[PDB]
């Protein structure tokens, strides 16, 4: 109860993720359509 734990990061590392992060460029399909 005495070290710095306050206010955690954000963005996750390595930039925009090629990895299920973002990708789809086109309408998909297993589970999707329309929206990414």
């Amino acid at each position: 109860w005495e070290w710095p734990w306050n206010r955690k990061p954000t963005k996750f590392p390595i930039p925009s993720p090629n990895p299920r992060d973002k990708w789809c460029r086109l309408n998909l399909g297993p589970a999707w359509g329309g929206r990414c």
